């Protein structure tokens, strides 16, 4: 079963801080389009958020729009460092949310 354009629906969120949780990423991203769903990596046993996570949109358009409208958006008292999941060091990370589930 293919899946590829799944990878042109998913924009990399960095350098979010525990004050920016997905209620704001999501928020942020929402200027930007309705957000198909989002999810980031948190350590169970740390219980404690890594701090970068991935977005998926359901337009790549917005994904793209959202990239070039964030892609180090001053937000998180830095910048909101977004780039394309479907980025060769992108794919390191995601090598990491490779669980595969049902998610629309």
């Amino acid at each position: 079963d293919p899946a590829v354009d799944r990878s042109l629906r998913s924009v990399f969120v960095g350098n979010i801080p525990y004050e920016a949780t997905e209620e704001q990423l999501k928020d942020i991203f929402s200027e930007v389009g309705p957000v198909v769903s989002f999810r980031l990596v948190y350590d169970r046993e740390t219980g404690k958020p890594k701090g970068y996570g991935f977005c998926e949109y359901q337009d790549q358009e917005t994904a793209l729009s959202a990239m070039r409208n964030l892609n180090g958006r001053e937000f998180s008292g830095r910048a909101l460092r977004v780039d394309n999941a479907a980025s060769e060091k992108n794919k390191e990370e995601l090598k990491s949310l490779g669980t595969g589930a049902p998610v629309i």
